[PDB]
């Protein structure tokens, strides 16, 4: 008569929600380590530490509720503060809510950390601090109810299988607002070792969104591979081509740009678009950056192919492309439509709470150091 | 008419087993190896990767049938030698024999680890091999069985998860003679390196320890997220109050504070008891190692927080504090009276146990390098 | 009416999966990048880097099809070109296809990375590109054709079980005649980690061999165990009889020298064989390290300890031995020669190939740097 969980899911569910976390720690910090100054690095690692604890408190006390309660199109309610009137054995799609908690808790947590990571060099503890409260409460909370707390893009019918837009533009946005509000690699080995945690605890992050081990978890699994090795030899053969020579950092930022170019299609796609999504995301990263010259640079590639992952989401999720297919009634027009709908409020939401958070710090304890 | 193994419980322990071997292989090396000397790092790594593999076999030649057979209140039996009279399809609870022996050698192991890593720079090679085959046999093996293998502590009630007396307890008072006996930070990014390698592999080390992927294993991964938020906080604002400013080493001192202390809550207590068993850890680990200053201070953390955290749970189990609910006609009062005597018992018996490996070893090669 | 996947098998094959893809990034790079001087870590990370991206892109096209289609005694076919003709829902075993054909792609990945990490200090670029695409096209996919795809080897009743021919020997053999062609450890720590991922990962190596998380795979895992500590100690305790000095490499190498051992019998044999083979295996490895000075030395390693384990594997699967039985009719004296058959010919089409790949190379674009 009530409700049941499938054990099956619930541990594929736990291991991913393991391996996500395991992209903030220490994922994400080794990734910042190695490209900042080593003046830096100990204060730096700190400040993730302590905003990814912040951020699995908050979560918890409001954060979930907030998100995935119902509930309007931008905000959930408050009915599950401190997981109240949660029964332990509450079933979310086929898994245990509590395990859905986690795992929705540990996106927050590498969002979070992206962001930290890449200006914690430049800005006061205070105040990133005060910022993380603000933007993620403001922010990512009520756009990850838009898209996955079944909000205003959701009921669009909007295609974003584990957060083109609630994590990488999202997070990429509120960067560039930071980095310009205050505006060499100290060991590319831990750079490495950085990009390959975040490259495997990827998995969990996008075969994950599935919710359950099923067919789409092992499509995202595949497209994950295809799309993160076509985008590491798109990159290093445009960089072979331009600057005539393959480069370490070259090969990690390719990777990362095929993984969040694929991040939002990866349940949605074929094989083949993933190779097409991979490439064209190397490409795009490896413009992005150099254009951007004409850490702070990275939120040009989340930037960048978040943005090109979404729209070409819309694209090869077409069963023609070998994707699963629109929505009855969707053709490839409309739904590039509520891709671009999709990226274009999440760009100005994401930048107005971001200013908001920053003043509000800067005029509180200030935010240079 | 036979017993059935769950696949979905198979598949989860397994990967939990993994989990908890990453906790040792590199996790508790990488964390030792970063706090001591770097002339003393490699020697310390060759005595962990040594010593877990001598448990290893150990383990399954007569360690996992003494700890498990039957057995009186003590000891088990050695029907199980190099696990013989184990059908391969012999089930123990919802998955396959073999596994559950994997698993419980794994915390073996972990526990060793942390002897072995904090005092391998102090100790001579012969002796702590010497320390290890006595105080594994004669503390952790019996103290195991009174826990899990249904002797004399879990005949009266003890409420112990995932090992705050068989493990934590256990080797801060084995580490605590050593150290007694025998009497700046090298890497600050490895001592965080292998905290995080730590955090990721204790959720198979909490949530394993529910021996299935059910609601018990959601209800301790998620207080195994919070405990460590709410110890990190917990710890650094007390740095920060204290010293005036947080420090890396004080935010991975405080993540374990809050592992250790929510490791015998974590499938017992509601998240609010989590969140306050935290932070209750984090403060009584600060204070700890600082009382002590008046790699041989972290057993002040790993007894502290370890002797916390089993009395408190002994309190949030209680339904009214949102915990699963004691045993029937089990008030609070009682429980506490059996957390203690866990608690007493563990530090006796392994007091005297590693008094006598110490003593053997020095008598035979000298505990002087 | 239709073939259905198991979700606890999906689960679990897919967490295999990122295990293994784990093993090359960045497990081996790791383990090379500590061994070879630092002026060529970046670089040799690089390659590392790149061949992966280009054996996971190889794979999808046409090396899954090639390998595991149908299909002659050596060769499959070329009807899943881009996994065309393979259904979202088609089930292999008891997995979902695409979860095969993911990992299955990581073992040929850890493959390539054996032998591209121990020679891209000293292989130009453009080079090993050449022999990657050479030798996994007509060296790796057949011998996997043969021995897993239902090939020749597989036909005689060949036992290997994780691919001690198909990855191990195949692969040692190329390293070796590289090392031929073109003919002090900088970061020990680093080897350690790179050890200690490869460790870890490899559990999904050989316990995903099984295909299904059952008592095989359960057996997979505990020989694994055991036979890694027990190469440990059989190397350390050779090696302190020798140089009357046990080494932190030393006792890295014993670990990677029992994976090695019982890859092709961890799911075959019983733990009594396991402990032997990690014994022998241990010895075997260290005899060959120092025979050979009488990275290019760890393809002694894999070499010896590859043959010694398939060849134990004959002699331990027996059912008086404790292992899983031979198959019907098949003798003790029969199975041996099968695997000597399965040894001799890997070693043979590996060395053919690979002689013809760097052959390639070197006439188009040159060997040396
Ligand atoms: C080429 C050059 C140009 C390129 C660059 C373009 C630049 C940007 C372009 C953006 C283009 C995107 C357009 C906005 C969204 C349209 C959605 C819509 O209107 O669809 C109606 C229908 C339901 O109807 P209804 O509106 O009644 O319900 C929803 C309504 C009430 O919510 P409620 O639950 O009650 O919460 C109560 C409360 C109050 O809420 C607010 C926000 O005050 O909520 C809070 O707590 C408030 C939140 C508290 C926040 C707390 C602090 C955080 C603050 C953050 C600051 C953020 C800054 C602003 C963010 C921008 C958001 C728009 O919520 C709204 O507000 C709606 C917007 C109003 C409005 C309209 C309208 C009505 C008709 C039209 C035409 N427009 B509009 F002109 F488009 N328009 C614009 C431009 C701006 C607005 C506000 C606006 O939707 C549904 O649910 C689903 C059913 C429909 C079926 C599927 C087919 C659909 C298919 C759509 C395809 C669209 C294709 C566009 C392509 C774009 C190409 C780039
Ligand atoms: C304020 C200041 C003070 C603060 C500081 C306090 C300091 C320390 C306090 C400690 C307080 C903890 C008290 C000890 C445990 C009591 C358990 C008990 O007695 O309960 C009986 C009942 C079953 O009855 P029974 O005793 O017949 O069976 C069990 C019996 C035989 O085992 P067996 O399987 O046959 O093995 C055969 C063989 C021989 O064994 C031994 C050990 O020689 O085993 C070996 O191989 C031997 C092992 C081989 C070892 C090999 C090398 C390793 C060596 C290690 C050295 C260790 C050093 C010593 C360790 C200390 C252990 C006590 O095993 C025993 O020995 C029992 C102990 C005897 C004894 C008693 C008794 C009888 C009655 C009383 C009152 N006491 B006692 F005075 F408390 N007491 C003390 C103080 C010490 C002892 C020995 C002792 O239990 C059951 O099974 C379950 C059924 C009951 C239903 C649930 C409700 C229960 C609820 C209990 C709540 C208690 C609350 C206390 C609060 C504490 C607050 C801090
Ligand atoms: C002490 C000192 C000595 C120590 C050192 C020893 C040194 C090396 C020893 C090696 C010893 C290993 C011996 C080889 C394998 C025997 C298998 C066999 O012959 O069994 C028959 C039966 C089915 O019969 P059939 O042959 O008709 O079918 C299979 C046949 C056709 O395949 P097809 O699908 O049509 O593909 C079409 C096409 C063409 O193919 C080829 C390769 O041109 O495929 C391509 O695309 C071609 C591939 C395209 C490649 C593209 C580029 C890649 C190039 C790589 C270069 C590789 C170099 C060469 C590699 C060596 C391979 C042998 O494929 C073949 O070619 C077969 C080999 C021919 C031959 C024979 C024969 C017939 C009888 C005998 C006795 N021999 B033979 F003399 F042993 N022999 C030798 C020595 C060499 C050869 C070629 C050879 O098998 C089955 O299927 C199963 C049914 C049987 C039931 C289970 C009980 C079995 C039990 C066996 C136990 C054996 C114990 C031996 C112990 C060894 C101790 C060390």
């Amino acid at each position: 008569g009530a409700s049941v969980a499938d054990k099956a899911d619930n541990a594929f569910m736990m291991i991913c929600t393991a391996l996500v976390l395991f992209m903030t720690i220490p994922g994400i910090a080794l990734f910042y380590g190695g490209l900042i100054r080593g003046k830096n690095v100990l204060s730096m690692l700190t400040q993730v530490t302590v905003t990814f604890a912040l951020v699995c408190i908050l979560w918890v006390v409001y954060g979930y509720s907030l998100a995935f309660g119902e509930g309007n199109n931008f905000f959930g309610n408050i009915n599950w503060l401190m997981l109240k009137n949660i029964e332990l054995t509450a079933v979310m799609g086929s898994i245990y809510q509590y395990i859905h908690v986690a795992f929705q808790g540990s996106f927050a947590c590498i969002t979070v950390g992206l962001i930290v990571g890449a200006l914690a060099e430049r800005i006061r503890f205070s105040a990133v601090l005060i910022f993380v409260v603000v933007w993620l409460t403001l922010s990512y909370i009520p756009i990850a109810h838009m898209v996955w707390g079944g909000g205003l893009l959701a009921s669009h019918g909007a295609l974003d299988f584990a957060g083109g837009t609630v994590v990488h533009i999202n997070a990429a946005i509120a960067g560039l607002v930071g980095a310009y509000l205050i505006g060499k690699p100290h060991n590319l080995p831990m750079v490495f070792t950085g990009t390959a945690i975040l490259y495997i605890g990827w998995f969990g992050f996008n075969a994950g969104s599935a919710g359950t081990a099923n067919e789409i978890a092992a499509l995202a699994f595949v497209n994950t591979v295809v799309a993160t090795a076509a985008a590491i030899l798109g990159w290093i053969f445009g960089e072979w081509a331009l600057r005539g020579k393959p480069s370490l950092l070259g090969a990690c930022s390719g990777a990362i740009a095929g993984l969040v170019g694929v991040t939002p299609a990866c349940g949605y796609i074929g094989v083949g678009g993933a190779l097409i999504i991979g490439v064209v995301a190397g490409l795009a990263g490896l413009w992005g950056v150099t254009m951007l010259k004409r850490p702070c640079d990275v939120f040009g590639v989340h930037g960048v192919c978040g943005i090109v992952g979404c729209i070409m989401t819309g694209i090869f999720a077409a069963s023609s492309l070998g994707g699963v297919g629109f929505a009855e009634g969707v053709t490839m027009g409309h739904q590039l439509l509520v891709q671009l709908e999709s990226i274009a409020i999440t760009i100005v939401w994401s930048g107005v709470v971001a200013f908001i958070g920053y003043k509000l710090a800067d005029l509180t304890v200030g935010l240079r150091v």
